[PDB]
């Protein structure tokens, strides 16, 4: 028969009317035969059941056929079969509530999975189809958890509670704390004043976060090298640490790691790891640094390209007026007797330039 869904503490309205349609007596009563609420002319009445003081029908609607019934803040044990006995008939209809839930609520960083378990009433089933705010349509039992958040599943989602040919859909909302970056890479030459970059998507929150950022010195095992930071608010300062070269960084959330000149020594990977709270996790995105240093040895030249490079690129020497005066699959190339120009050394991979530092040679 009429079997319509309802939401935890949401409401619902029971339709009833009939022919007639003039203002006439009619009694809600449950499969227990308790009377929900009744009529008596304009004055409306109810019951000694359970559901009381949050059942309410429309006397407007009334005149017009309609005996409402609308249940306010909706228990789940509101969930039964109950009749609209009118004029000569009887009207079986079965309210079945439901509650999606996450428990692991409050302050969601990375990773940390979220959990999806729902309410129902004892016996039917339900099945949950938790549309994302983008993409994948995960499904599940009577309960379903995604594993772990990647920032574009933040938002709000839209879970569906089938049961029989009937569902309730579910707006849950679902962010995600965390970076815009994977791995960043900056490619400069012996000197180039370095700089790097990464973002993160505003919020606000209380005493909330710090980390740091590890490096791994090409060769350079001294390792524990590293600089401190804790953040409020649109306010970031180093907690200590630094040290070994002058890494400065900024006052201002846009995060700006610099580094001076761009030392040969300073080329490897690194992990800036970020970990706030409310609920913890730690944010991680990675950072590698590259360097190339043209220098003439003394009336014969070499160039050198240190850090993260690819077995995969080249480099090459030329003094740019003719094409290669060296070309190759290495990192400490070298050209022995060059002629006036202004020399090029060029790192690169497939095709596309990487790494551009000029030189000349004079007689």
């Amino acid at each position: 028969k009429k079997v319509v869904l309802g939401k935890k503490g949401d409401t619902v309205e029971l339709t009833c009317t009939a022919s007639q349609k003039k203002s006439i007596q009619f009694h809600w009563k449950n499969s227990n035969q308790i009377k929900i609420l009744g009529n008596q002319g304009s004055f409306l009445t109810k019951g000694p059941s359970k559901l009381n003081d949050r059942a309410d029908s429309r006397r407007s609607l009334w005149d017009q056929g309609n005996f409402p019934l609308i249940i306010k803040n909706l228990k789940i044990e509101d969930s039964d079969t109950y009749i609209c006995e009118v004029e000569d008939q009887k009207e079986e209809v079965q309210l079945l509530v439901f509650g999606l839930t996450a428990n692991s609520d409050t302050h969601l960083l990375q990773g940390q999975s979220l959990t999806l378990t729902l309410e129902s009433p004892p016996g039917s089933s339900p099945s949950v189809q938790c549309r994302s705010p983008r993409g994948k349509n995960i499904q599940g039992g009577k309960t379903l958890s995604v594993s772990q958040l990647e920032l574009q599943d933040s938002g709000t989602w839209t879970c569906t509670v089938l049961q029989n040919q009937k569902k309730v859909e579910f707006k849950i909302d679902i962010v995600v704390l965390a970076f815009q970056k994977a791995s960043s890479i900056v490619y400069k030459k012996e000197g180039e004043q370095v700089e790097f970059s990464f973002p993160l998507a505003f919020t606000v929150e209380k005493l909330t976060g710090s980390g740091e950022l590890w490096w791994q010195a090409e060769r350079a095992s001294s390792s524990k090298s590293w600089i401190t930071f804790d953040l409020k608010n649109k306010e970031v300062s180093v907690k200590r640490v630094t040290q070994d070269p002058k890494l400065q960084m900024g006052k201002k959330l846009p995060l700006h790691l610099t580094l001076p000149q761009a030392l040969p020594q300073y080329a490897g990977s690194g992990n800036l790891t970020l970990a706030l709270e409310a609920k913890t996790g730690k944010l991680h995105q990675e950072v590698n640094l590259v360097v190339m240093r043209a220098t003439q040895l003394q009336k014969n030249l070499t160039c050198e390209v240190w850090g993260p490079t690819s077995p995969k690129l080249m480099l090459s020497l030329k003094l740019e007026n003719k094409e290669a005066k060296v070309s190759k699959r290495e990192k400490a190339v070298w050209v022995l007797n060059p002629e006036a120009g202004m020399w090029q050394c060029l790192l690169s991979d497939s095709g596309q330039v990487l790494l551009e530092s000029n030189i000349k040679v004079l007689p």
